[PDB]
């Protein structure tokens, strides 16, 4: 049987639920305990941290505009999500997701990760660009694990602190 | 680094590789070794075969209408994509995309297949239903393995005699 339902537009399940998309991640799942996660995310989103996904994720900006803040080296890179666009990105390629416009719209497009398979979530130092802080965890759900760790790197001066030069992240306001 | 190249509008790409989707699978990948296998497919194209796929497919229909004919227990179903929509099929419902129209484009994207995990390819009796010929294969691209497929059925009246009735399946032609 047809476990995840039968065909729907799309455009218009956005429209919505256009008011559950809200920050920090801007999260919606379209269909549950599914192997691909099919998620539309919007704006204005609340992203100061760089995933470590362990899988490749599809991007496809479906309405405004976004972009994502990258390493691509050791250096700090930035790949714009223009309307319209579509992107695939490598396997624990570092990204930060900056979504600043409301009644926007991207389709993520993720898998399950096996188990071992972890997901890693980093902070890097505005200063000397060094590793701040790194959480990995067995992801079980994009759109209600996240808030949590961060807001645990948030409360804490000690995640918060460089241990190469000392500078303490701006926490929720980098 | 960024293995599959930077972001790129999606609309475009599909108006430059137009010519490029032909039948009978009307196929066109966008990336090339990935784990996602990311696929525009348009129109007219040719399908008489069920398709059982060990793993799910999303679709997201573009432009124009499509339909995909299908069997949810024991009796052929229709489940239509008409421009806008978007669905997940589950792993293994057996499915045979009708895509009618020229200048149509659907996103279609599935899972590049674990070894030991096949894919089948199924044909069914217009008389009494029943299963005529299949072929399992270790799919290894979604583009290329499959019109060779269906060649051999088309060139064999032993593969499209019925093991039930003995009717003689149209062949390219159904
Ligand atoms: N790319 C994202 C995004 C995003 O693109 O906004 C949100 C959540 C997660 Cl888990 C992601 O991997
Ligand atoms: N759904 C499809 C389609 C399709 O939707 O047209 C084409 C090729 C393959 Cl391998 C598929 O699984
Ligand atoms: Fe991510
Ligand atoms: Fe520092
Ligand atoms: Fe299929
Ligand atoms: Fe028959």
């Amino acid at each position: 049987m047809l476990t995840y339902g039968a065909p729907f537009n799309f455009p218009r399940w956005i429209d919505e639920h256009a008011h559950l998309l809200k920050p920090p991640v801007g999260n919606r799942q379209v269909w549950q305990d599914s192997d691909f996660i099919v998620t539309v995310v919007g704006g204005p989103n609340h992203r100061t941290d760089y995933h470590d996904d362990p899988l490749e994720e599809f991007f496809y900006q479906l309405r405004g505009n976004a972009y994502l803040n990258l390493w691509v080296d050791g250096r700090r890179e930035r790949a714009d999500l223009k309307e319209g666009d579509i992107f695939l990105l490598p396997p624990h390629v570092r990204h930060s997701p900056q979504r600043p416009e409301a009644g926007s719209a991207c389709l993520v497009i993720e898998r399950q990760r096996p188990a071992g398979m972890l997901d890693g979530f980093e902070w890097y130092c505005d200063a000397c660009g060094h590793l701040v802080h790194r959480v990995e965890v067995q992801l079980k759900s994009i759109v209600t694990d996240l808030p949590p760790l961060f807001e645990s790197f948030y409360a804490s001066e000690d995640k918060r602190r460089c241990p190469h030069c000392g500078q303490v992240h701006p926490g929720r306001a980098a």
